């Protein structure tokens, strides 16, 4: 009946249609989300399963984001609101199950948003650890001690840098091969702050602390070096203001 | 003595050559190459073993290869073309054994064609577990309703992009970090429409439903937010005709 | 008491604080680091399992890095230099035995370094195998062939390209998403010169056989067609000299 109640039925009801109709996947549909009861279970079986590596069991990993999850209020509200993002925003119109178990830029981002906790928990040898395994699979680089709210569309997420200084608002899209990071300036405050509702089109490179304003819009392969002010837009190379 | 027959012949010699001075790699070119009499069946145990993961069995994405290929001539005569699309205009020069086992481009776009198959026999979830796979392993997101014609060239295919609605030719080449995506817009023909024989330079962003005509060249680098004629050259962000 | 042992202690005693605070990690920072004496045996093991595959083994790998460094003091030296490269221009500012282990600049170039004499060495098919894992593993492209110099900082390592002809030299700095590449021209010199003390912005292509002077510097999203003259700046698409 809630928000996340009805997007988790929503997913079981995907998934088992999935299953009647494809047998190489039912097994591992069913392991995944028809066997549980929550979304917050399932994401974490299946984030598990897919960073654990012979360093990392995914036994501990499942065990590791379901704690997270069952902890933090927040992670079950952010994971609920990038799943309408794509629901919503996301060109390619994706439903929600293929969104869990498919979408890269949604599960390294949430899995992003359990290394955060750990960093925030003084735990960062392990935040590392998961950041580079997110890095591996997802071909997601958001450093751990980044800031992103909720509702973020990451479209084609290959190859995605986020920077150890980033903050990202709510609402914001990413696209193919954004990179927030710096001048490769040694230190200190460096990457760049990026206001709600922004959306960075595919190649755009942001560098250097610098204010990317509510609602702007950054074109595609722009290099933007300066700030952008709210609902405008930012293109070319150097990014000027149209 | 056919043209499939003399590559697979190259293909077999060379291998042993391989085998004979790598004790290393021996087994290894033995069971994927030596110990088979076609091309099909080789190709099939090599991206059967390349894709598996915990979700899928080698054997059984075996089975579906070659499955596909001995059901289906023209995904055989694309192979080939592919081969020998590599062999004439690779520059490093690739042997059709290095293509067949090592080439990321040739072997992500040979699986591509069977995800396309898939998809187009209303197997869509196997179709998108496929291409996810295919994503994660060489590198090549190329969505399985993409439509890709034979003799392709995809030179460090890491980060390449091809999206959903998006249309390649035969004979074009296509480099390293490719965008052929969109703008951002949701739903509809939203990708670009690749002629014949084109040539899409590293780095080069090709963006929205336009068309780049027959023979075109995209320089490297470019951001071609418009139709380019065919026999022209299109270079710059934003692209413009040279 | 000499440079490599004293970086080495520092390894250790990082990894020490690390493994007391992080049981999650402590027994794979045992087998990885403590249990050793020496950085040549620790990278060796890590490199193993880092790259082994269903074709190689952890252990041979292990073998083959270890018996290189054994072998070549030059290998020593410069995994040494890169090591102190990382820990003085690192703009995220990382500690000895963090790169070490995780960070995918550095390990793909040792790694490298490894295939590099073995393609001296006429052991040209494994040097390739070796190639393809390292690109898998930590999506860093370098071909065999290339010739790099050593305390190179690889920052983003993701989705960089360095083709078969290129010359890279001595404390080099190369960011994230940079193509050091060819126009499509097949076989002979195709690829750039890179300078010693070159810094290379982020998402720079740099293409064809053309000079990068010593210290010259490369802005972020440049295509460089030209020869850039030492201690200059080239930034721009096409790239022009500031």
């Amino acid at each position: 009946p809630d928000e996340e109640g009805w997007v988790w039925g929503q997913i079981k009801a995907e998934a088992r249609r999935d299953a009647e109709s494809e047998p190489a996947l039912a097994s591992y549909l069913y392991s995944t989300i028809l066997s549980h009861s929550s979304l917050e279970r399932s994401l974490s079986f299946h984030l598990g399963n897919k960073l654990c590596s012979s360093t990392l069991l995914s036994t501990l990993l499942y065990d590791l984001f379901l704690n997270a999850f069952s902890s933090d209020p927040s992670l079950r509200s952010a994971a609920v609101a990038d799943l309408r993002a794509a629901r919503e925003r996301d060109p390619a119109c994706v439903s929600y199950s293929h969104c869990l178990l498919n979408y890269k830029g949604f599960l390294a981002c949430q899995a992003h948003r359990v290394a955060h906790l750990l960093w925030r928990q003084s735990r960062r040898p392990l935040a590392l650890a998961l950041h580079s395994r997110i890095a591996n699979v997802f071909a997601v680089d958001i450093h751990p001690a980044a800031r992103i709210g909720k509702g973020i569309l990451f479209d084609h997420a290959t190859g995605v840098v986020v920077g150890e200084t980033a903050v990202i608002g709510n609402n914001v899209s990413i696209l193919h091969h954004v990179t927030l990071g710096g001048t490769g300036k040694v230190g200190g405050d460096r990457h760049p702050k990026i206001g709600d509702g922004v959306l960075i089109g595919a190649g755009a490179t942001i560098l250097g602390n610098i204010k990317i304003g509510e609602g702007a819009k950054v074109g595609a392969g722009s290099v933007v070096l300066i700030d952008v002010p709210p609902r405008t837009t930012a293109v070319g190379n150097p990014a000027r203001l149209v």
